[PDB]
């Protein structure tokens, strides 16, 4: 479950966030696979609850109604289409797993679900699935609201309702294998591996017993006896009593403590400075890197929700956003998720943005076409930023250093740090006040190379700024306070 299951020499995923699966099929084809990506985080991809107060939320696809792969993304047919034509190109797919629960206990009975599918919330009816009242956990729960009120009790975070959500009685064998014939559906359609919503609020026993009933991955792609790739949404920021090492077993674990952390230190709030990132990773309290799956931002945190708070960085801070996502795609902890958005009318009162429900960009709910402009941004409101020069090559310089270890580190002993990757990488970051020129050891091979933040290595040339290496490893490097992007990388196959 440890294992990504991508393509070798493919290191990062991208979470299309609210994509189409005719637009993902594409991208696969057009961009991912030419460009190194290793996979596609989808959102979940089974009928949820149509909510229309406020008018189709994001969140309304955490609220499923049945497990038939029908949803504004597209149908089974499209679906299947998908996975098929990006495993195909060598890109994998792995599902938005929402398995801890059902809808809200206070949405209205009827057929407002993506499929049409009737539901009864009030009477724990589910008969697509089907699910009945004793499928949940109403008299396991011990609150008073039957709402989770205490997170200091681990009890209650689990046989609770989060938030009001329904609580599925993952005990079950039979809540058990309803959820394994869905994910083995997907598994044989011919999905990677799962992120798996909500995992504080499920037993990691539960999770175990679903996870043992799975399929092995479709063997037209993958190797005989791969298992699926697991990653446990689990928030442990610490000082709860539940931890994100009691799901090392199921597989990986998202690790919130990353995000905020850099952010802080990019951000320079708290007295932080990247001379601090000098022993980034477990020695600043992480997970052990071969159970992490990080990120800056993820589609909660991005808007304000779950959890991260007023540091995480985000693509409306693009400048220091591509900062953090380049020290994250170049540093070998961990396994990296970059973030892929839409803007929303983001509208801030009091601190509070009142339109952090928005959903994707839509015309009465049909969701709009994710659009290529001539420059290779996209139209109709997605932000790409899995686009954007200084990621996109940034995910293929953690591909192209892949395995080699940290090495050469530099620092100002302020905010203005280096280091490369054995000898085939080499980045270098100035976000202090003031400007940085200085020659370097870089650990490469004697030559000319492009930066890949700056620019391209195109048929013998660069479009942007040009390093060059003595036969010493050493480089000059100069960056401005004032730059645009105040941060360099270049790598081995970025050599002219
Ligand atoms: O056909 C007409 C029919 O309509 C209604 O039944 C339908 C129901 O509304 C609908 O949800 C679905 O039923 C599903 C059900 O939703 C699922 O939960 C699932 O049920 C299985 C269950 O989850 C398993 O735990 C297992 O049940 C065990 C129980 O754990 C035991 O307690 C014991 O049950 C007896 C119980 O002790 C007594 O208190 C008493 O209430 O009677 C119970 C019957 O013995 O033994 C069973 C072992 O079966 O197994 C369940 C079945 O696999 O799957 C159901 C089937 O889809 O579809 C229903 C049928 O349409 C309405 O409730 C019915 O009265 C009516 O006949
Ligand atoms: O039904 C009546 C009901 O109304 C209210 O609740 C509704 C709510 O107002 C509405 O926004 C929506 O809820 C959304 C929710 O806003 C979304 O954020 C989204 O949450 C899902 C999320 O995408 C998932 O990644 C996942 O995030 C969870 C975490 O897994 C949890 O661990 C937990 O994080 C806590 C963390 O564990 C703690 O360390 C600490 O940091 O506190 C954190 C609290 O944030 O919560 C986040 C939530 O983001 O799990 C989510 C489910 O998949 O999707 C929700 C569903 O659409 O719907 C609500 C109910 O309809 C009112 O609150 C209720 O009291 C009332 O009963
Ligand atoms: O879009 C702008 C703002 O809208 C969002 O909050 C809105 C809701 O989307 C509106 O629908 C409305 O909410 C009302 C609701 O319309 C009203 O029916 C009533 O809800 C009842 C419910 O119908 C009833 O069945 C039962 O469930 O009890 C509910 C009340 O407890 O009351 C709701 C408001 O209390 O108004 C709000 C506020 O504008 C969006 O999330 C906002 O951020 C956004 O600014
Ligand atoms: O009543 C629920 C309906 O659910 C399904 O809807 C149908 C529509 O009724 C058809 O009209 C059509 O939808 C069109 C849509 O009208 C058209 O504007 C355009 O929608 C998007 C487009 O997909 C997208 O690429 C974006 O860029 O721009 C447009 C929005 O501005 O194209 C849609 C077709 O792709 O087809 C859907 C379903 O395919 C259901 O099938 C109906 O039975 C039902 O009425
Ligand atoms: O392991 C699956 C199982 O976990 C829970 O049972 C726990 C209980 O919560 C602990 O407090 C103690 O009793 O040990 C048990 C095993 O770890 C859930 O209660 C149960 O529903 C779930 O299946
Ligand atoms: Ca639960
Ligand atoms: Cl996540």
């Amino acid at each position: 479950q440890y294992s990504p299951n991508t393509q070798q020499g493919r290191t990062s995923i991208v979470h299309l966030f609210e994509w189409r699966w005719v637009d993902i099929a594409l991208e696969c084809e057009r961009y991912l696979a030419p460009k190194g990506f290793g996979g596609v985080q989808v959102s979940p991809p089974n009928e949820n609850v149509a909510i229309y107060n406020p008018f189709r939320p994001w969140w309304e696809r955490y609220q499923p109604v049945s497990y038939k792969l029908c949803t504004r993304s597209g149908n089974e047919d499209e679906f299947r289409n998908m996975v098929t034509r990006c495993n195909n190109v060598g890109v994998r797919i792995y599902v938005d797993a929402v398995i801890n629960h059902m809808c809200g206990n206070a949405v209205s009975a009827g057929t407002s679900s993506t499929c049409g599918s009737y539901f009864n919330p009030g009477s724990r009816d589910f008969p697509a699935v089907p699910y009945s009242g004793w499928d949940f956990n109403d008299g396991k729960c011990k609150t008073g609201s039957g709402d989770i009120e205490n997170y200091n009790d681990a009890t209650q975070v689990r046989d609770c309702r989060l938030t009001g959500l329904l609580d599925l009685a993952l005990e079950k064998d039979y809540v058990r294998s309803k959820i394994a014939e869905y994910m083995n559906h997907l598994i044989d359609i011919g999905v990677a591996g799962f992120r798996l919503d909500a995992s504080k609020h499920m037993w990691p026993g539960d999770i175990k017993a679903i996870l043992d009933k799975l399929h092995n991955l479709n063997s037209n792609w993958f190797p005989a006896g791969s298992k699926p790739f697991i990653y446990q949404e689990v928030i442990d920021l610490g000082g709860e009593p539940i931890k994100s090492s009691d799901y090392f077993g199921n597989g990986r674990v998202t690790e919130f403590k990353y995000g905020a952390k850099l952010g802080t230190v990019i951000r320079k709030w708290n007295g932080e400075k990247m001379s601090y990132l000098k022993n980034w990773g477990e020695g600043w309290g992480f997970v052990p890197s071969d159970r992490a799956l990080v990120f800056v931002d993820n589609h909660n945190n991005q808007r304000g929700h779950g959890a991260g708070g007023a540091s995480i960085l985000t693509f409306w801070d693009a400048r220091l956003y591509k900062m953090a996502v380049g020290f994250m795609l170049a540093h070998p902890y961990g396994f990296t998720r970059v973030m892929s958005s839409y803007r929303w009318p983001r509208q801030f009162q009091n601190g509070n943005d009142v339109n952090d429900w928005v959903g994707p960009p839509n015309n009465n709910g049909v969701i709009k076409e994710v659009t290529i402009n001539p420059d290779t941004t996209c139209g109709n409101d997605w932000v790409c930023e899995h686009r954007w020069r200084q990621i996109r090559n940034m995910v293929i310089f953690r591909n192209v250093v892949d395995g080699q270890p940290f090495t050469n580190w530099y620092d100002n002993g302020s905010n203005q740090v280096a280091f490369g990757r054995g000898n085939r990488g080499f980045i270098v970051f100035n976000n202090d006040d003031w400007s940085f020129s200085l020659t370097l050891q870089t650990g490469l091979p004697a030559g000319t190379y492009c930066d890949v933040i700056s620019g391209d290595k195109i048929n013998g040339n660069c479009t942007g700024i040009k390093i060059y290496v003595s036969d010493d490893g050493k480089a000059h490097f100069s960056i401005s306070n004032s730059a645009e992007d105040p941060f360099i990388a270049i790598h081995a196959e970025s050599k002219l």
